[PDB]
């Protein structure tokens, strides 16, 4: 893998831990910035738990890396995304993903 590309800071304070709760605004899209999926265009950001194999490998390890109120580019290699079989009718074999995340709020 996962690649941070910085884009607003965050607090550099509040980063979450394996374990915690995070809400995370995103826009997910392929190498050319196609885009596949987004929370915000669904008028709310998407909530998990981080660090415990909930997500997709590349947020276990790269939301980790972000403090509260930062904008990033989350940049996964398919085997901290969707592997060898991709996300049917979505994702392809072996697609690099672009994740552009904003972290809201740790729980
Ligand atoms: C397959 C589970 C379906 C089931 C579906 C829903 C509750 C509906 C929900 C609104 C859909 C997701 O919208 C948040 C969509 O999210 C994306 O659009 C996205 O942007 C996207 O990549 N993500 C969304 C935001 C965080 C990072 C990432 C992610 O990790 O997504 C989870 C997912 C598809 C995990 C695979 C699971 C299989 C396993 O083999 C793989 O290993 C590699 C991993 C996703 C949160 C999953 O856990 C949720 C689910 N059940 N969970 C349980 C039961 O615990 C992807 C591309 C497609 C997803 O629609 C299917």
């Amino acid at each position: 893998g996962v690649t941070v590309e910085r884009i607003a800071p965050g607090d550099g304070k509040n980063f979450p831990k394996k374990g915690d709760k995070v809400t995370i605004h995103y826009v997910g899209t392929l190498e050319n910035g196609d885009k596949f999926d987004s929370s915000r265009d669904r008028g709310s950001p998407f909530q998990c738990t981080i660090g415990v194999g909930q997500v997709i490998k590349g947020w276990d390890e790269g939301v980790t890396q972000l403090s509260v109120g930062e904008k990033a580019r989350l940049i996964c290699t398919h085997d901290y995304a969707y592997g060898e079989r991709g996300y049917p009718g979505l994702i392809p074999p072996k697609a690099t993903l672009n994740f552009e995340v904003e972290l809201i709020k740790i729980n």
